């Protein structure tokens, strides 16, 4: 496992679905994808409301990311919130592409990779790492 690769593959697949071919363990990638999809299904209207309200530009993208990610993990970490994290970063990338701001995708993948490596690493590692996520989210695979 390498976080940069997990972030890259996740964003790449979200974007390739929209016909956007982005320049940038396989069980891990597929399991997170299905976890991500289950998540956006579970909050389908709320995701629709957040897009219709994102006000995304290159002047705000970093600040939106920083404040949302800080709120998300304010009460601590769990696998469901790491799923929401990936999903949010994916929403940001997708809205960037939809608004013709698609260079922001690179910035966003970098901020995601950084946050995982600098702030999520200890919790992920102490949980047994990405194998633990795979085992947990296997029954919904
Ligand atoms: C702890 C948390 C916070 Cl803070 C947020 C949150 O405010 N947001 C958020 C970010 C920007 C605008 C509105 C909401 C969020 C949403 C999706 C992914 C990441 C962040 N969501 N969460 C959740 C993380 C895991 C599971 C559920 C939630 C959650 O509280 N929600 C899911 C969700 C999905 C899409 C749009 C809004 C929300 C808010 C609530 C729904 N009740």
């Amino acid at each position: 496992y390498d976080n940069r690769e997990i972030v890259m593959k996740y964003i790449h697949y979200k974007l390739s679905q929209r016909g956007y071919e982005w320049d940038a363990s396989e069980v891990v990638h597929k399991t997170l994808r299905e976890a991500g999809d289950d998540f956006s299904r579970r909050y389908r209207r709320d995701f629709a409301e957040m897009s219709s309200g994102l006000h995304l530009t290159p002047f705000t993208a970093r600040g939106r990311f920083a404040t949302v990610v800080e709120e998300l993990f304010r009460d601590g970490v769990n696998w469901g919130r790491i799923v929401a994290f990936f999903e949010f970063g994916g929403v940001m990338c997708v809205e960037s592409v939809n608004r013709e701001m698609s260079p922001l995708v690179d910035n966003i993948a970098l901020w995601m990779t950084e946050y995982l490596n600098r702030h999520l690493h200890t919790w992920i590692q102490d949980n047994g790492g990405w194998d633990a996520f795979v085992e947990l989210y296997g029954p919904s695979m």
